[PDB]
């Protein structure tokens, strides 16, 4: 139960660094 | 451009949440 | 108490999820 | 507008990151 | 400016993402 | 071993909140 909750939770804090990579790159360009 | 990515931002942050009160009302039960 | 934490975190994250719609509300406009 | 939210959002992660140093004690302990 | 700041933030949350991957397999095991 | 990987969380969650600072300054800046 707790396993896979914390698992959904590192998934979204890797969509979330993706996103913050996308504004970077927003940024630059 | 950028409006969106930190939409997308906000609504991974609210999963978050989501998920972290599952986390604590499996901690209770 | 570790369940009261992870509700602090859960509405920690929620604060943070306005924080960022804000964020994308001030760039539209 | 655009700092203020950003300090806002600081904040926020910085009593996130005390909640999970509560959390750490409250493991070992 | 900007750009990198995020890109630091991007590493802090891919971070973040392991360390509860890790929390996870702890959980399991 | 639980309680270090949720040490080394809020130790990032410091690192981010500083990031979104130096942020905020390149803002007003
Ligand atoms: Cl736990
Ligand atoms: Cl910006």
């Amino acid at each position: 139960e707790l396993a896979q909750a914390f698992k959904e939770i590192a998934k979204a804090f890797k969509e979330i660094a993706k996103a913050f990579e996308f504004i970077a790159q927003a940024i630059e360009k």
